[PDB]
């Protein structure tokens, strides 16, 4: 082979080289000592890693048997709850505590606003996301359906003044709602000046300042004739750009060219569910991008620099031009043959990710010629989101892993902070303890609701048929799950200390709907929530101007809005819930969902994209959509809702539709009609028919295998 031997490990040459030639230089870490650390950490932590996975299996078998061993139709909750306690699934709740995590940037502790997640393997998207800290409100309004395309404001191949004027009006209104004038409206402004460190806004008949002069943060250009005016509200910046000479400015009553919102305050560069990375070459491509981001020299076109302003008084000052970056590592389950041992066994991927993404992150703490010019964390922290954990022992293990990595890296202990995903049932019902296990490292918790639903289905697979996928988002268990997560964070002292986050808006083209409905998230006390794009970050930023999250959080303090019984309410369908046409509809829906995603993943190594659903609505989901759909169909198969012929026929009907939906794609290769020849189609089928047998319903073992199979076929 072409592997490098280091103790018990045999490292893929492409990885070894990348680390030696690209990652290590500038860190001052001894290369032979680094690799020695890797071998040691992998040797030391692998058994515990394996033990935790086996414990998941042990637990699930007992739940399976408990369900199968009874006939009693409605679930006896008292008995169910004491059973879960007995087997160590439901652990005792620790006493009240407050997190002690320190050295955390203000973007995480304090500022509430949109959080962007992007696939790290896409250099363009990662670059765009990093730059999405600031975004044009006008572009976001003009370019989406937030402004209706009425029989008067329809987007053409060129600028529509009717549409533009509506964009302007909408933004003027946002200004009045967010930074009110002491009298009158921004809609009647005729100019801006800075007089005696005070913002002066010219009306037709008077001048006025702001109701709160403190919202005035600064300006650019001459105070007599500002080029722009900087404002602030709920910790987020708003910039009014002034340019009468501009295409839009000339039509504007105050010469305003645009309104810029501070949008994506933080971004998560994702190595997990939004990417397809099944071997060393794929991991390296991701590691190299994360490196470029942390050095500040990634280009594909370049990262933005910080923003220069003049304080109201006259001093200069500067603001971050880039989103503060987290990285999301893979979780505890998978191995990757990037490194194998002597036996040829693959090394745990989560362990590797912590070592390599952690090493790379050192560059984001420095600014030089070898380290690149750009800084990520000014406070000295590295932010790692850790997905798919099941319970406090698994959280503890990640923290011990980070400690071991810190030692290998020569970093202070607790440099490596943890963003805890609450997306598995055993974490949900033990959340307070999971937080305690990371009490000196935790910088967020977040409800990963799609993975969570997949776990919900798989955990109770033997209980009975589940409700339909669309119904899941309004079931009692998930609404309690959402409220419980906020309760736990706040009680652990997250306000002012750590983010409380909610899930991804997936309908990329439904921006009107997003602006209308996603406001529920900060209203529920989430200091952040996920958006899929810079445009969506800008629009979701509107919500944080309308909702005072800090005040909302203050008011939820001390309240306990979900019981353990509510969390434990399994989403079983009532008897005779569905007509046969509705059953067929749900099957087709889920099969299309699986095919649509699996085809891009297996054939093109794409893990996130705009996939049209069965009704051609554009969704940008990640691998979790596969977990839910495959588990639901497996559940329906298992309890006799549908037959194996039903499933095959739906896959066979949905496949040509998926093909057609991908018609504008040069590299696309159709699944229909030779289904046994399509690795993609068979992967889809395998996810379903083997669904009930996958550990906690996880799709990676099958997906990875099938993607590796596709790459191997392609290589000849
Ligand atoms: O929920 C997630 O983990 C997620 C992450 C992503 F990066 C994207 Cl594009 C979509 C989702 Cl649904
Ligand atoms: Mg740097
Ligand atoms: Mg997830
Ligand atoms: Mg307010």
């Amino acid at each position: 082979t072409d592997r490098v031997s280091v103790g018990n490990l045999r490292i893929a040459r492409v990885l070894y080289d990348f680390v030696n030639n690209e990652a290590l230089p500038g860190t001052d870490i001894d290369p032979d000592s680094f690799w020695a650390g890797v071998d040691k950490v992998v040797a030391d932590l692998t058994p515990q890693n394996q033990a935790l996975l086996n414990a998941r299996d042990e637990l699930q078998a007992q739940i399976d048997k408990w369900h199968r061993r009874r006939v009693i139709e409605p679930i006896d909750m008292d008995a169910y709850r004491q059973f879960l306690t007995e087997i160590g699934y439901l652990l005792p709740e620790p006493d009240d505590f407050t997190i002690t995590t320190s050295g955390v940037d203000a973007e995480i502790t304090t500022t509430a606003g949109p959080q962007l997640v992007v696939p790290v393997l896409n250099a363009r998207f990662a670059l765009n996301a990093a730059n999405a800290r600031w975004g044009s409100l006008y572009d976001a309004l003009y370019g989406t359906d937030v402004i209706p395309e009425t029989d008067g404001a329809e987007k053409g191949p060129t600028y529509n003044k009717v549409r533009g004027d509506k964009v302007i009006a909408y933004a003027r209104k946002f200004l009045d709602d967010s930074v009110p004038l002491s009298s009158g409206s921004f809609g009647d402004a005729t100019g801006f000046t800075v007089q005696d460190g005070q913002l002066v806004v010219a009306l037709p008949d008077k001048s006025t300042g702001l109701a709160n002069p403190g919202q005035f943060a600064g300006y650019t250009g001459a105070a007599e004739s500002p080029t722009s005016v900087l404002l602030i509200n709920h910790g987020l910046h708003i910039e009014i750009l002034i340019d009468p000479e501009s295409q839009v400015g000339t039509t504007d009553r105050a010469g305003v060219k645009d309104v810029i919102l501070e949008s994506a305050i933080t971004t998560i560069m994702d190595f997990e569910d939004s990417v397809a990375a099944v071997d060393a070459a794929d991991k390296v491509l991701g590691y190299r991008n994360w490196l470029g981001l942390n050095k500040g020299d990634l280009a594909a076109r370049v990262l933005n620099r910080d923003r220069n302003y003049t304080a109201p008084g006259g001093g200069q000052f500067t603001l971050p031009g880039r989103s503060l970056m987290f990285v999301r590592n893979v979780g505890h389950l998978m191995t990757n043959d990037a490194i194998v041992d002597t036996d040829g066994s693959e090394v745990f991927e989560g362990i590797m990710d912590a070592l390599f993404t952690g090493l790379i992150a050192i560059h984001g703490l420095k600014a030089s010629d070898v380290n690149g010019p750009l800084i990520n964390s000014r406070t000295g922290s590295i932010y790692i989101v850790k997905p798919k954990m099941h319970g406090p022992a698994e959280v503890a293990f990640t923290c011990e892993l980070f400690s071991r990595v810190e030692d290998v890296l020569g970093l202070p202990q607790n440099t490596m902070k943890i963003g805890i995903m609450d997306e598995e049932r055993r974490t949900t019902v033990n959340l307070k303890a999971c937080i305690k296990a990371a009490a000196d490292r935790v910088v967020f918790i977040n409800t990963g609701f799609l993975d969570r639903t997949g776990d919900e289905i798989h955990t109770s697979m033997e209980a009975g048929p589940m409700v339909r996928k669309g119904t899941m988002k309004s079931q009692p268990w998930i609404l309690a799950y959402e409220d419980h997560n906020v309760d736990a964070g706040l009680a652990a002292g997250f306000s002012g200390r750590a983010q409380v986050g909610k899930g991804m808006w997936t309908m990329t083209e439904l921006m009107a709907d997003m602006v209308e409905t996603k406001i529920a998230q900060p209203r529920a006390g989430a200091s952040t929530a996920w958006v899929p794009s810079p445009t969506a970050a800008t629009l979701h930023a509107l919500h944080y101007h309308q909702v005072d999250v800090a005040a909302v959080q203050q008011g939820l303090a001390g309240k306990r809005r979900a019981t353990i019984e509510q969390l434990l309410t399994i989403p079983l369908a009532k008897e005779l819930a569905w007509a046969p046409d509705e059953i067929r509809e749900e099957v087709d829906n889920n099969c299309q969902s699986i095919l649509g995603y699996v085809v891009r993943w297996v054939d093109q190594g794409v893990g996130a994209s705009k996939v049209p659903d069965i009704h051609d609505v554009a969704l940008m989901e990640d691998r979790a959509t596969l977990r839910i759909s495959s588990q639901l169909l497996a559940n329906w198969l298992r309890h006799g809702v549908i037959t194996s012929a039903d499933v095959r026929a739906s896959l066979e009907r949905m496949a040509p539709l998926v093909d057609r939906q991908n018609a504008g794609d040069v590299a696309y290769r159709p699944m229909a009609p030779n289904f046994d020849d399509s690795i993609a189609f068979l992967a889809a089928q395998e996810l379903i028919l083997s669904g009930a047998q996958q550990p906690n319903g996880y799709t990676e073992p099958i997906l990875h295998r099938r993607r590796r199979e596709f790459k191997a076929r392609a290589a000849e």
